[PDB]
This record gives structure tokens, C-alpha cells and sequence, in this order.
DNA sequence: GGTAACGGT
């Protein structure tokens, strides 16, 4: 497959993007990432400069998308993604929250049927050099 | 599956 901006994509099609990781938080269910490649999509939760937690340290508006991940890569990157990584996300789900915003899902596949994957990106990469110049825009 | 843009587990 080919990787999209994030302010290409859409709903209930897979995709694939690289982006940095700006929140994450486990919980007895599931691993939850928020990330951004600061590109806006209309579909994207406004994060608000208000109302938001000082921890946050990414974009506000519609710039972040939440992930879900499920099961194995629940268990994989719980301990392993942290806040600030930089990821190379593939073939994973998109769709609707109970508020009309898209989010991602990465849901349990142990035939790998749909070749969805995870993995961290080296800071220094210069796939992520787009990521970066768009963020020294946005500040 | 969870369902909100918290927490810091």
C-alpha cells in the first residue's frame, strides 16, 4: 500500500501514515494513542487550548487523531510507544466515534488478515522530516 | 470491544 497525510484520510477506509505520538494512556481494556502529522482533517476532534490538560504538549483544533489499539498490539506497545515516539502505522481501521469524529483502530488480527502493523520510527529518519517542518510551522 | 480528547496508572 501507499502512506496518506492524515488530513487525507477518511473513514471506514484502512490506511496508512507516519506521525508522532502526543498522548498515550493504557487502561484494563485497551492501549490509547493520540497522534499527530500536523495536517488538519475537518473530521478531527477540535482540541481545545482551554479545557485541555497542561500535560498536553501537541496542536489544538482538528490535528490529533485518537488510536485504538486492541489485543496483541495492546500487549506490544502498552510499555514500548511513549509520548513524543515517532510511528509508522499500516493498513489499520478507521471509522466514527460516538461523536463524529474518525478515530483508528488496530484490532486483534492473529492471521494478520489484514497486515496491519505498528512500529516505532528512529527520531532521526528523514520520513519524519515532513512531521517536523510542519510542526515549525505550526508553532 | 471503549466511547472520551481526564489520568500519569
Amino acid at each position: 500500500d501507499s502512506f496518506s497525510l492524515l488530513s487525507q484520510i477518511t473513514p471506514h477506509q484502512r490506511c496508512s501514515f507516519y506521525a508522532q505520538v502526543i498522548k498515550t494512556w493504557y487502561s484494563d481494556k485497551n492501549f490509547t494513542l493520540y497522534v499527530t502529522d500536523y495536517t488538519e482533517n475537518e473530521l478531527f476532534f477540535p482540541m481545545s487550548p482551554y479545557t485541555s490538560s497542561s500535560r498536553w504538549r501537541g496542536p489544538f483544533g482538528r490535528f490529533s487523531i485518537r488510536c485504538i489499539l486492541w489485543d496483541e498490539h495492546d500487549f506490544y506497545c502498552r510499555n514500548y510507544i511513549k509520548e513524543g515516539d515517532y510511528v509508522v502505522m499500516k493498513n489499520v481501521r478507521t471509522k466514527i466515534d460516538h461523536l463524529g469524529y474518525l478515530e483508528c483502530i488496530l484490532h486483534g488480527d492473529s492471521a494478520k488478515r489484514y497486515n496491519m502493523s505498528i512500529e516505532k520510527v528512529d527520531s532521526e529518519e528523514p520520513e519524519l522530516n515532513e512531521i517536523k517542518s510542519r510542526k515549525r510551522l505550526y508553532v
